[PDB]
């Protein structure tokens, strides 16, 4: 018994104990051989060979939270955007130089490998890459956390583009295994779907529900170097398979081969309206998660500190839930319902123990997207938290009569329950009410919150309406996917800086050191190449390495603005070919992102991009001075690839739509340039790196508004401006679609007839602020050192640093970074 | 590249070692440690410290194979009857002792351990354990053999008795996962069900199909002590997951849920008449494997040796598939439709192919059980083999127009199409016309194929009718069950005895040796004082462990004479009831056997079983003198624990009936006297032993057909004997029924009136032996004498033989019991 441990298991940083580890990992783990070994086979012997060591120091960090029983932070999510782990880990390990020369004396190559990985399917975009973010800067500030939700099979749909229209297969990333993750079938827990609810003597009971599984599935999340490794627990939906003869509902009609195929489908796909399934999933990932947390609370040293019901009273002393936007939001009543209905606290001794526990990040601005389920659909499935969440509603507009007497008006707006034809609940109402700390991810998202979105739940509990600022990892982000800028900020500065972002202002003590100015502009000329490369042999093109890396890496949706960039793209092309000799600073313009299923405006946009990309491309006069290319299934890892390349960063969203932006940061800190109307997190940014280092333009958000207030006729812009003229005619007469004419129709009577967006609006002063990034290209000592101005700043966006704000103001609890003896 | 190898991975029979790999599993594979490992967990973590050691001469044998390129056979059978895999691996492997010391200093039983593991539900009875003793048996006498079939996620029942009343429970042995396998995801190949025959220019065209997909798991059989480690390839569906909008047969209806469910449970069941889920099952079994011979013989250093095709002229040097049963029927038109359609030979090259291919083993006796399929179940789901069916028959048809012109009556008896009210296919019929071989079970079960079942085929092609008798292997039914026998044994002769069994023969010189006759006494006092124990604690009874042990372990049907059995013990009751101070043999007489669900005289005869039981073993006077014991859920873990126990074997099947019997040589083995019919596999075992040493009795077959002649009128019997018509009306009375008098109501009048197997006719010869049996027992050095001459003549009966003959006289190889070199 003490005989069995973790401890002669490894000598690390050691390439002949790591080749004699990826030996037995192909061979024994794998059951292959050399003779017959892939690519594929020899990722998973080395994603093996890494996966000893990440192990060895999970088993330590668990125990070591066992012994010392801290705060447990459990961060609660729908998406988890991990994409690719090889590198990250050997990065974060220690690792990576041993790796690299035992898999090279392997007669091997390391880069060919990394590149085997699949993306970790389980997540589609923002809301998931920042949970991500934040699981990194949680391990290495010290913290005792979690992260949670729901393992999707078929992640979220890959993007192809066929005749440049996109069409979406399946990502079955699951396809020949996932090396980091572990099965505990051995802790598979029930969810509790329908039922009815007998209100039995002492309390209700839900009863007579439906059953789902909830599996739970281990992958843990390593720390920069400080030893800790902490966990993420993903939970698959599995059927009760004892549909066959068991229970006597079957032999006679297998038609509940149904439960069994709308059990697993809970599991099975990321979306992508009030739909059945969208609930059955948020419950899902909420109810098994509870249990899990409720037991470690138990269990964990704390069975013996009972002292009173083991109790709940220290129930939020070591517990905290992160519900990020409103899919977690039954997990305030159905934490409730375990301790009233399971337990038996009290309904008050629980409520208090509910909103000291829980605190909800808030990631939407306009109210027409706040999370909001039908009544009659919950009765339907829960039962027993549609009544919960009723009387949490009563007491709560009481509260608001014992604080604004007489106001009926917000008696009515306050209320958990929403009326009209169709009564709903709303979720975000819920969140807020059922909570310690609302927290938005902007300072002007987080200030509107207050004033116009959430006021009254401002003026009844202003003390709530925190603000935690989005950020980015140092590590995936700068040291793993741009090692070369890395490189030398080091020279200059040290190492600090991966695990501590502000010391990145150091830097601008050198912003007119020539020498930091010819390498900074070398490393960017090293990743324009490599990229330039890709850009052949994975997809194709004949991109120009000297040109500007124009790139936009945004959601396709008609506020984000791709078709703004088009009409300047066919500007400029327009321009080179009215006269085929003025010297044009020439641009590659890359265009990504994903349209999202049905949306047809989506849709169209993604064809334009390409067909553009056709004309401008195949033209003879254009010569190598502008290329369009759409860069085809974004997500991290291709993220990680064009960010270290770009130059220029189309942040343009019509302003006051964006919340933050996270990938903003992702080019700043990567030596790009902005160019960006002023919103989201443009603000923040522009403000660190002072506002002449930033390319702001187009209307501001009061400009918006008066505008609305006016109404905007989009006709006399059309009016003014003869180039915008000339562009809309072309897509018209289908000059960029000679087969079909009338293609882009829809386009144009978009723009020229219901813009919401004001596409022509921002049109004029749009291109203007590109003449000034052209003319500002065409003098690389300047334009290298604005980029080292906003580099020296990243500072204000670590993702190391959101949290810390996270663990004070909100968990309540301190960071450190602190090594881990360990291994 | 060649410094990835095999070669420093193991300094085995060395307890430090199998520490040190025990713990990296534990923690690295397990992601687990001692805070928190389980029983199980630890039994996992053992389960691969052994299996590191078999995959490395897996390794090594498989190279071997493919270096010197043998013929290379594989044995199809839908059933792996495998049980318990850990201690038979680490006898064959020579490891376990050093690891029962390792885990003695680890501080954990390893017999503890050896019970967690689940017994492996791919089997069921005899064609299932059979299978699992060739395999053993291959890989000793180092064969290129591999075992292929379906991997049944649900075993098949794991039985209870509730009430006296048999309960089947489901074994998901799977539950856990098995740490023996290994998942080839990698090969997961398509299987075509249903759809549409364009004969189109060159061919055929099997179009419109519908797929499941096969995905492989893979499994190690070691060999005893020679590290030759050869696979078992087990089959799983899976269902193509495009099923949500991908296809467009969807989107608008996924009612093709259906789809992914009927072909998800091919891999479910275990089938436990003419049912498509059986023959979707067989099929899918075929198929795969079929396209992985293939794929092994153009790969296997034949895609060098192509010489013309590469050709198929070679495949059958190359290649050998047994039939095991009419279950894989279709291998025969499959890799006709193969080599036809796929690659282009035709119809009497590709048939040359197939025949010197195909061999076929037949286990059954009464043409009534034969298998025989719908031609509209044939021709909607394999619509192209039910062609390839009839021109086979035609061209068979036209050979036995050849051979007896003239005849009418056999071209339409020996014929594949079978006529009446519903057209049938006869897949025995197949069998024969495709393969170059049909062979039984044991002498006489060979000799009635070729004299009646088969005979106008024995007339067209008597060279093809041979005969392989059974076995069974010395490794697990007589090493490992029976450690105490092993080794005296060895005292006295040496150890080749467990690689070569007939030398047993050696031990006769020791017949009147008292040193052998009171150590043979021994261990089998210890095998039943061991055994009387775990008949108290893993169940419960009060055994007298100096008991005459009686146990029949047989399938509980109405031929299988378990009744038989019963009127005798019922006969013993009576007796000792009637005379109470008599010295009568104490005797414990166990029975067990699964029922088969569904067939109502089983269920009742297990009732009769327990019952007699609650009445004699709690009645004052009967003592200790008698006692009935129903051994629960019998599988191959029981077998080896009560098969080392047992001191009276009862093997009575009505003559005629049993076609061999495996466990019957297992209880010679083991010292245990054979009472039985002059039938299966009886006869060759009363044949080695000698008669004297042999409790042959009742009606030979002879005697059965005469009986039948004149028929078979059971009173004249109940008349006569006043023992019989008096425990007819005890039964009929409710004496052993008694607050459900009526309740063998249906049992009795089966006997008395329409007993299929005459239990009547043999009633007063049976305990006639039976008083023979009890008396040589009451005179132990005789006793325990005749049992040596039976395990020293043991010999015939190891599967070592068995499948030494099926090497030379069919498959055309030789044996070799040569150490691969390795580890
Ligand atoms: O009370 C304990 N003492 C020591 N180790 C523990 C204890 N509880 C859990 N562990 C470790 O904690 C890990 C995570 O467990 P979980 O937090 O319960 O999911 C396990 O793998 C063990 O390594
Ligand atoms: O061409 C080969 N040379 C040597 N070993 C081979 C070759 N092909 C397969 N093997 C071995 O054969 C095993 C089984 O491959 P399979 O029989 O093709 O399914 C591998 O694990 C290797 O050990
Ligand atoms: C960081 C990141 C993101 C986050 O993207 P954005 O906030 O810039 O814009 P929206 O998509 O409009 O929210 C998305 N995708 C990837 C791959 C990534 O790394
Ligand atoms: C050897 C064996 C068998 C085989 O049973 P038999 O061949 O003796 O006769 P039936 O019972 O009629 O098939 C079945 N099950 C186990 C566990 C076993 O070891």
């Amino acid at each position: 018994r003490k005989q069995i441990s973790v401890r002669g298991l490894a000598g690390v940083e050691n390439v002949t104990e790591l080749k004699k580890n990826f030996n037995r990992h192909l061979h024994f783990t794998l059951v292959k051989d050399r003779n017959v070994a892939t690519p594929r086979d020899y990722y998973f012997a080395l994603a093996h060979t890494v996966r000893d060591h990440l192990v060895g120091r999970w088993i330590r960090t668990q125990q070591h939270y066992y012994e010392k029983d801290p705060k447990r932070i459990y961060y609660l999510s729908l998406e988890f955007y991990m994409g690719r782990t090889l590198q990250n880990t050997m990065v974060n390990l220690a690792l990576e130089n041993a790796c690299d020369e035992a898999t090279y004396q392997l007669g091997l190559d390391m880069e060919e490998l990394e590149e085997i990985e699949e993306d970790a399917g389980l997540g589609n975009g923002g809301l998931g890459r920042l949970a991500a973010c934040f699981l990194d800067s949680m391990a290495t500030l010290g913290l005792a956390a979690y992260g949670y939700g729901i393992r999707y099979e078929f992640g979220i749909f890959n993007q192809k583009i066929c005749g440049g229209w996109q069409m979406e297969e399946a990502d079955d990333w699951l396809r020949y295994g996932n090396p980091w993750e572990k099965a505990r079938p051995e802790f598979t827990l029930p969810v509790h779907f329908y039922g009815r609810v007998e209100h039995t003597s002492q309390g209700a009971k839900w009863v007579d529900t439906q059953v789902v599984l909830a599996m739970p599935y281990d992958t843990p999340v390593p720390g920069y170097r400080n030893n800790v490794v902490n966990t993420m627990r993903l939970w698959s939906a599995k059927a009760p398979n004892d549909f066959n003869l068991k229970d006597f509902n079957v032999g006679g009609y297998i038609q509940a081969v149904l439960d069994r195929n709308l059990a697993e489908n809970i599991s099975r796909v990321l979306y992508p309206e009030g739909k059945e399934l969208r609930l059955k999933q948020e419950y899902f990932v909420v109810a098994a998660t509870l249990q899990d947390i409720i037991r470690r609370f138990k269990s964990s040293k704390f069975g013996c500190r009972d002292p009173v019901r083991t109790n709940f009273d220290a129930f939020p002393d070591k517990v905290a839930i992160q519900l990020n936007d409103t899919h977690p939001s039954l997990a305030i009543p159905e934490l409730m319902r375990v301790l009233v209905d399971l337990e038996r606290l009290d309904w008050d001794k629980a409520w208090e123990v509910t909103v000291k526990t829980c605190a909800y990040t808030n990631h939407t601005v306009i109210p027409e997207a706040l999370e909001r389920w039908p009544v009659h659909l919950l009765e339907t499935l829960l039962p027993r938290h549609l009544q919960i969440i009723y009387e949490i509603n009563q007491r709560f507009l009481n509260r608001v009569a014992a604080a604004f007497p007489g106001d009926v008006d917000r008696l009515r707006r306050m209320s958990l329950v929403e009326e009209g034809a169709v009564k709903r609940i709303n979720m975000a109402h819920l969140c807020i009410a059922g909570s310690h700390a609302v927290n938005g991810v902007a300072r002007i998202h987080s200030e509107i919150l207050k004033k116009t979105i959430f006021k009254d739940f401002y003026e009844l509990e202003p003390h709530k309406f925190q603000n935690k600022t989005n950020g980015i990892t140092p590590r995936r982000w700068l040291v793993l996917c741009n090692p070369g800028l890395a490189e030398i900020i080091a020279e200059r500065i040290g190492e600090e800086y991966i695990s501590d972002l502000d010391q990145l202002r150091k830097l601008l003590s050198y912003v007119d050191d020539e020498a930091f100015i010819r390498d900074v502009a070398k490393v960017k000329q090293e990743n324009k190449l490599k990229f330039a490369a890709y850009l052949e042999r994975e997809y194709k093109v004949h991109i120009n390495p000297n040109s500007l890396f124009d790139v936009q890496v945004k959601r396709i949706h008609e506020y984000k603005r791709q078709l703004l960039n088009c009409l300047h793209v066919i500007t400029l092309y327009n321009r080179i070919k009215k006269e085929p000799n003025k010297f044009v600073v020439p641009r590659t313009v890359m265009i990504g992102g994903k349209a999202a299923p049905g949306y047809h405006m989506a849709k169209m946009i993604i064809k334009l991009i390409t067909a553009i990309g056709d004309v401008v491309n195949h033209d003879p006069v254009v010569g190598d001075r502008l290329r369009v290319i759409f860069l085809e299934n974004y997500r991290v890892s291709l993220a990680e690839k064009v960010i270290p390349a770009a130059d220029l960063s189309e942040q343009i969203s019509t302003a006051g739509t964006e919340a933050s932006g996270t990938g903003n940061m992702k080019f700043m800190l990567n030596g790009a340039l902005t160019i960006g109307t002023m919103d989201g997190a443009n603000v923040e940014m522009a403000e660190e790196a002072g506002e002449e280092n930033f390319f702001i333009f187009g209307m501001r958000v009061e400009d918006v508004d008066r505008l609305d207030q006016r109404g905007y006729n989009a006709q006399e812009y059309y009016d003014r401006i003869p180039e915008l003229r000339q562009i809309i005619e072309q897509l018209s007469s289908g000059f960029f679609s000679p087969k079909q004419p009338d293609l882009f129709k829809d386009i144009v009577n978009m723009l020229m007839h219901h813009d919401r967006f004001k596409v022509f609006a921002d049109y004029e002063e749009y291109v203007k602020c590109q003449e000034r990034v052209s003319a500002l290209y065409k003098n690389p000592r300047e334009w290298t050192r604005m980029v080292i101005r906003n580099i020296a700043t990243s500072g204000k966006f670590s993702s190391d640093r959101t949290i810390a704000q996270y663990a004070r103001e909100i968990w309540g609890v301190e960071p450190s970074r602190q090594r881990l003896p360990a291994p």
